[PDB]
């Protein structure tokens, strides 16, 4: 089958969430009894949906995330296998249980409301990826949770680095998606740095631009900010001081825009490692987003 | 001859409690989140239990997960499973509620597995002389009349004290349903569908629905905050006021907890008065409580 | 449809996952060989009894513990694949299904079978008194916790009392492992099936010693049977008459795993069609036979 | 060039612990049950972490559940999954081991899967400069061979002082395992392969075997409760006596904790009779104990 090479794969390091879709017609009133469309389960969370579009872009990748033993765990395990995600550093968990995500998608617009069910799962702690053979991977990606432990993760990764030739150099990026004090640490690490326009906003942000001509001075030197903002497409600030933008690439019909976001994130991952400029990934990164609001969950964007 | 037999649908449900209700395209944290068996006759089992009358579930299953959770919790109560009816295709259905916290609504999203129905023939092989009263659930009218004409013929052959009583709940607002007035002692009618027939009140869809029942039956409306009324043969309009909570939490099922707590009552022999105050009082309790199990 | 009255045989007792390794020769202690091959295959006592009972064509249930889990799966999605009554499941929040691991030397067609508890709460009393007699003509008991089964089968009793002769419930039990709290059981149901290696472990060398050693221990009425493997099996009721089959030995033995379930089984079965107990035991021997000469059970029929 | 690569098999252990070795066509029931992670080479990095050795894995999975409850247990003991190799097709095997408390046999029957070995083009891939000792499982000798000349020519151009060690484990009777003999730096071969060739004691075979060993190379032979022994380039026999424990419970991998143990104890720069001495030593106090945790 092949031992994977040195620097060929792309690690995702985060979490796993099932979610538990129904698609409705309109957006419940609240004390009514609606009717289901349709209801599927769908593995989710951020880090996890960056590999089920890394796969499906035919970049080879691995998840590492905690895990715990059972149904729901059969279940996102099987789908990650189905696309071909290297699982090897799944941290497996003696406490808690995979979260739970219930979706409603109203079929009117393609809005994804969520109600997330957190059930106590530890996280991957800095112990954890100390364990990890560097020497796998091109580019380590990190979704922002547990900041103390991700920054000791981080600093492993440069002081690894500073021992590399450029061409086993390994580029990081980060997102701070979740509006948590304690995420705000992270700007100043990685390569490439994505916020979301919830933290934004959180952040007294008005727009991307003035998101990224406010946050820049968090990063660290050289490192490409990015902030995408859904209908007004997505905006990256780099070294030069370069003001970036793409437009929103809509679908002629939004159905299911679950997810939308990481599809914009492993966009924006696949175009720069293959090489393209951050102008392009940007662009690129609203295409695949925009392709998929117009589908139920992943498969048909290639 | 002291069982209550409850002809229906088993649901689950599957409920996320939240601290307000959820804005669409946003994100928000469960509260908390809890499997419970549902269904309307299911659930009145649940109550006729917990008050202490010894009831059985009639309605259908599929094999699973699902149905062994929902077996499981009937145990747990002491509902007897005799005229539970495995199915060869289908599911049992799932209702996702979101419980706002702040005042206890419930918002149901029922995603049908689409379970075959008991049918009339089913329910000709059901031992009568098992049950003092028997409650039917509206769902398959047309099947469940050919029940009810057998619950009746069965009556005709009994002295008074052996005659089996008739509970019948119209709950979804389905036309075909109409023709279920006609049948049992007792005709439980909910306020949703008392309001989508065009009524305001729980008296004013008891006046305008009357005409529809078989003479000596007690029509019966529950109309939350509103309480319970009731009218019978004798033209007599009767109410009973709600029981608030201290803090309204959880309404999920509080219309059944009504109508078994109107069963139970009505079966130990007291008055339609006593009965609606009764109702009024266990499913006002219940609203203040997650879930069944403290209303004892 | 709905479960006419009556119609079904229940059998309460374990469910077992068994891991079947297939070896050409009995492994010598110490060595490594290689298994020919390696199945699951779901197990216990009154488990495959229903097995047995469904291929011969009478509506059967079967009431349990059970534990949500893998394991569970496997053998609930086979208990379903026979069509076997899972209502009376008594799913348990604590412990696991037990697992048998069994050697079968196709040499011989030996079974030896290494048990694991896995600690799942037995059927109780009160579990039991939540089953509605109405839907049973047949009720098969699996001994195991004993002084609570003497209450189930104190209660059949009960019932018994207010039924016509068409609703009486018939009672078996089985005493198939050597364990003091079982003996007990000898004194109840229409039928009692005691083990060879019960019957061993007692002192008795046959199973004709086996019976009228044990024969004054059952309840006025019952028949006693003891299958005796190779050598057939007897049975003897209250007339003092013994009744004896020979085996039906295979052409060749393959697989003598569940062989006692599928005689249990197979007495049952001839016995509730209103078969004389000589029949029946013929019958018995003639199932299990076959079986033997058999992987698994679904070629017994 | 800190760490020791183990190239071999993972092999399931199904344990099951009796009181007594079982009677063919009776019932026993277990002490215990286990499932442990196994292999010559999976075990050899077991006992290498716990020694203190960083180590890693090279060997065949397939994804799927065992391959999760594998590398789980690797995780734990910190052995580094880079050279994993998972496999489109097959399984991990397993093998079920029946240990008899009385004595600490253990009794093996093994379920092959058929997994694909990794092969000489997978180890062109594994970066050499990681690794101060390869330890080399035989089993594909076709393919290990070509492994083995890839290491040997990486060494003719390093220094003394960065120079990769090699050992290489023969442990099965297959004449094609015999051309491995002729490769690494130590050399195993097990009882069980020396009595098959006739040899009736440790020294016996390692005088009659030790021309098959490339120049320079020590050949070693365990002998279980005789101790252990073997013989280098300067024609000493060397020899420990066995250490055995208070009472013998479990003797599964016991042949992995000595060849790992001497590794171990070469590796830390010791001579040659102390690595035989450490490997009876550990290996010894394994047999005293259920699995590998308790040796240190």
């Amino acid at each position: 089958s092949g031992l994977v090479p040195r620097g060929s794969q792309i690690l995702c390091v985060g979490l796993v969430v099932l979610d538990v879709i129904s698609l409705v017609d309109k957006y419940p009133k609240e004390d009514s009894e609606i009717r289901c469309l349709s209801q599927r389960w769908q593995r989710g969370g951020n880090a996890s949906n960056s590999c089920t579009i890394l796969s499906l872009l035919g970049a080879p990748c691995a998840f590492m995330g905690s895990m715990a033993p059972g149904h729901v765990a059969d279940f996102v395990l099987d789908d990650l296998r189905r696309y071909s995600v290297d699982l090897r550093y799944t941290v497996f968990q003696t406490t808690g249980s995979v979260p739970i995500a219930t979706v409603i998608i109203n079929e009117a617009s393609g809005s994804r409301t969520i109600l997330y069910y957190d059930r106590s799962l530890p996280d991957v702690s800095a112990t954890d990826f100390e364990k990890v053979d560097l020497t796998q991977f091109k580019w380590i990606h990190i979704e922002g949770r547990n900041a103390s432990e991700q920054v000791k993760m981080l600093q492993r990764i440069d002081a690894h680095n500073t021992r590399q030739p450029p061409e086993q150099k390994i580029r990081v990026s980060v997102e701070v998606e979740k509006p948590r004090e304690e995420l705000f640490q992270l700007f100043g690490y990685g390569d490439v740095v994505f916020v979301s326009k919830d933290v934004a906003k959180h952040l007294g942000f008005q727009s991307a631009e003035e998101a990224l001509r406010g946050l820049y001075g968090r990063v660290r030197k050289g490192a490409v900010l990015v902030c995408a903002w859904a209908e007004e497409g997505a905006d990256a600030l780099g070294p030069d001081g370069k003001l970036l933008h793409s437009d929103a690439f809509p679908p002629p019909r939004v159905v299911d825009t679950l997810g939308a976001g990481d599809t914009f994130n492993a966009s924006v991952i696949f175009s720069l490692s293959q090489g393209r400029s951050v102008q392009e990934a940007l662009r690129f990164g609203c295409q695949v987003a925009g392709k998929k609001c117009g589908l139920q969950g992943f498969d048909g964007i290639v």
